[PDB]
């Protein structure tokens, strides 16, 4: 295809995408296909001659869409939101023409330059401590990573390299491997699986810190674990504190664990992949207090700040401890929405979260398990885990809305996450009515 | 922005991208900006109110473009090609609406299903051994990774896990760390830096195998290194053989090193990130002979098969040893070009490579350093390294074309890589005339 035909087909695809988005409430949010559905519907080999664009788009509607989970449907309340905004989409189109690979500054200067400025824009929007900013010859700075999982891995490897060099300087008699089997990393028992993944990749031990009644990491639990592990010969070197846990959106207490990590010379990485976006609002910035103690901080604009994946924003206090023109998406989103537009987006989602919480709190058959702070509500029917497993199965099997659960200690808990860019109060109210009706069916069945 | 405004701005961006592509030969391929140029031209903070789309696109032309290295200009002959095709661009637009995160099948079934089929399509196009295919209940299969660097890391970690379990089964007296400081990985002395990066991440030693006169890894050099390292107590566990080295597009001899790796129980990973795309052509498939001995194989459609980054295709013989709907781009590209369209694209680039080689071979002031096989020509002025460093500096400073060099043993060598989708014989001839003129200037200066 040449540019003249792209002029036609590109505008046709713009209309197709806009049509899909405008009619997305008519789509069943979760598909009815079963594993392996697609292979019988597609030829076994690539075509030798070209297919037509019309044939391909027809296949998207007929055989791709039936297997799509519509993350941007207003009735998608699962996991955490995925960012999709038209400003980011417009930037991605330009990236296909002027993006490259960005491994060096000379690969394309604009790519590296814009990223440095955009991370300063975002760092100032979050009112981050100035030690994290690229700006005004600060020793710190930010980079865009592909994912929070990658950012956590990068922080662990930087911490691993630093502690090996430190221990070898103190005792030149030590090899890297002898240090390796004594290193231990820490995280909450509510930490995302990416922490364990990073520990396995890095080849170090990982231990979970028991959380308190609010599922937060506290000084007393951390000090108890350090006392045990240091006596056993382990060397704490890395810590992932989480602001906005994937299970219940709880917050580790940075004001308590930060000073401890600094004292112990433990690299403190703050994983705020979801919750970090809300810290651009002054009423939520207090949830980030204590980040001044962290050695690295990370959150995903590609969850809840409307910058289409991939865009994971990581700041490090000292850059010396440490691609797709992904900063173009950030630039577009920040400029076409403005800081106030992004703040209104965050606040609407949090308002809608409290609206669902209000409905659950009106039904004494249910209970709220964790304090509602951002766009997540953790709730369950009072009683057995099995009645709640039945409720979740009935919900996801009806495929009108989509939820995922979690385990809080031994308790099976349902999650309600505000996700879609276009979700409204009516969608939240309808979802609750659906959940309430199915709960009556499930409660009926348990007593009969 | 809502969908109705995206209808307008999306089609406007289609026209802007098409205009850029159609006029790209009027762009200076490499920019004249210096590091730090962008920050004074952009405000220090994000706007509170939204900016207009017109303001943003004007900024792209006025302040972004001057710092862009135009990888898709016909006069870009540096590194290796970056894939940019309109079929892939059309798929990326749809991915912004129906893509998600694809961590599980249930996250969006179509994403996982299409990837499995597309890797079988591509595996059959490469005539890969059937042990690599997802198809017909084969134990092997392919996945799309974000980069060849990531694919090599994934293979190393899989090899690391397997050898630790094997040695602990043979000797339960061993810890993971005690095994770690004995493991050694291998690669050619022409291997990409990603191999060293993977070894550092994985925490294992890496040693280079000396290449032969054709810069290929051979059985004799590998056996010499194994004899030395096994006697020293090292445990070979992982090997990266390269088809199409980044320095000079040489090819490690798989028919020789494959059987050795199988005997030694060394995981053989084949890195063919650039050259792999040509193996869809029968006249180049012989360069892949011996892949039947490999445990994993990888190449980048996002270099030289027109599938916009990111798309790295990795096959593993046994899947049990082991996101963005990136398979949609593969599906679109394969269908709108056809196998024959992709074959014609590969063959044109190789023809153009031989056309440049023919011109260099007509000038006895120059020499060809390595056999020309695919879209890369390694050449230099006869004589000192310094006269060649001067030639490269004069070339890249004129900014009419863009080249990068490499070192072959102690020899400074210039690379000429066919990159752009729209490069023609006229562009290659003009570049040679430019190189020839600057060589006269530089040769003059050395003798005066």
């Amino acid at each position: 295809m040449n540019a003249s035909e792209f002029r036609r087909r590109g505008k046709e695809m713009v209309d197709y995408v806009a049509n899909y988005m405008e009619g997305i409430e008519g789509r069943q949010v979760y598909p009815d296909v079963e594993p392996g559905y697609l292979r019988p519907l597609i030829p076994a080999a690539a075509p030798q001659e070209p297919d037509t664009f019309e044939d391909i788009i027809n296949d998207v509607e007929k055989i791709i869409m039936p297997g799509v989970t519509h993350w941007h449907s207003p009735y998608f309340f699962a996991y955490f939101p995925t960012a999709s905004s038209y400003p980011a989409m417009l930037a991605d189109m330009l990236c296909g023409a002027i993006g490259c690979i960005g491994f060096s500054w000379a690969a394309s200067p604009a790519c590296t330059e814009l990223e440095t400025v955009m991370m300063d824009w975002l760092g100032k929007m979050l009112e981050l401590p100035k030690a994290f900013l690229n700006e005004k010859a600060g020793e710190g700075g930010g980079v865009i990573q592909g994912s929070a999982s990658e950012a956590t891995l990068v922080a662990l490897l930087a911490a691993r390299t630093k502690v090996i060099h430190r221990l070898q300087a103190a005792s030149p008699e030590l090899t890297q491997a002898a240090i390796m089997e004594k290193l231990v990393a820490y995280s909450s028992d509510q930490a995302h699986s990416s922490v364990e993944r990073a520990g396995l990749i890095g080849g170090v031990k990982l231990k979970a810190i028991p959380s308190d009644g609010n599922f937060a990491m506290r000084a007393s639990a951390l000090q108890e674990a350090l006392e045990r592990d240091k006596a056993a010969g382990l060397i704490p070197f890395f810590m992932v504190a989480t602001l906005g846990t994937t299970t219940c959106c709880s917050f580790d207490n940075l004001l308590e664990v930060g000073p401890i990590c600094n004292k112990e010379d433990i690299w403190l990485h703050v994983d705020a992949a979801y919750a970090g976006s809300a810290f651009i609002c002054p009423e939520f910035r207090h949830l980030l207090n204590g980040v001044e103690f962290a050695d690295s901080f990370n959150f995903n604009p590609h969850k809840w700040l409307l910058v289409n994946f991939d865009c994971s924003a990581m700041w490090v206090k000292k850059r010396t401890d440490l691609r797709r023109f992904r900063s173009l998406k950030m630039w577009f989103v920040f400029r076409m929405y403005g800081v106030k537009g992004l703040q209104a987006y965050i606040r609407k989602h949090v308002q809608l979260s409290h609206e669902f919480e209000s409905l659950v709190r009106q039904d004494p058959r249910f209970e709220i398990c964790v304090e509602v702070i951002l766009g997540l509500v953790c709730f369950r029917l009072k009683g057995s885990n099995k009645v709640n497993e039945a409720l979740l199965q009935r919900i996801n099997s009806a495929k009108k809305i989509h939820l995922v659960p979690c385990h809080l200690r031994d308790k099976f808990v349902l999650r309600f996450a505000i996700c879609s860019r276009t979700v409204e109060s009516a969608h939240v109210q309808r979802a609750w009515e659906h959940i309430k009706e199915l709960a009556a069916d499930v409660l009926r069945a348990e007593r009969e």
